[PDB]
């Protein structure tokens, strides 16, 4: 139940409803070495559809690896424009040390239909880069 439409301070409209997951989630491109046995599942604004092991929390980001599943953050905030670059933040996932896992997707306006890619693990935060045409200002 999160709005996928945001207007930045400068007045640029962003519309991410085209990335919303109605039936199946997004699958993250991961060419890391730690990505051999791990799959990241992602959704924009909407919670993930049923994925075994991360049900119950309106999970927006699920790591599935070797049978086990981890909740990497729930959908609460809308995509944040805050200079013109888009970001969405899922936090308060499964326990990660003294904190909880979180997921950040950084969007970049690119004239292509892109898929989110795993970029970085910053402690308990999983960082994703999404270069795609939907990250561009709407009319
Ligand atoms: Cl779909
Ligand atoms: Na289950």
């Amino acid at each position: 139940s999160v709005d996928c439409q945001v207007t930045d301070l400068a007045g640029n409209e962003y519309d991410l409803t085209g990335l919303s997951t109605v039936r199946k989630p997004w699958t993250a491109v991961d060419t890391s070495v730690d990505g051999r046995k791990r799959t990241f599942y992602l959704s924009v604004c909407n919670p993930l559809p049923y994925i075994p092991g991360c049900q119950g929390s309106a999970v927006g980001s699920c790591l599935v690896s070797e049978g086990n599943s981890w909740n990497l953050g729930v959908v609460q905030m809308s995509p944040q424009a805050a200079n013109g670059s888009l970001s969405i933040m899922y936090v308060n996932g499964d326990k990660c040390g003294n904190q909880r896992f979180s997921t950040r997707i950084t969007f970049e306006c690119a004239q292509i239909s892109g898929s989110p890619a795993f970029q970085l693990q910053d402690g308990c935060e999983y960082v994703f880069i999404w270069r795609t045409v939907e990250a561009c200002p709407v009319v």
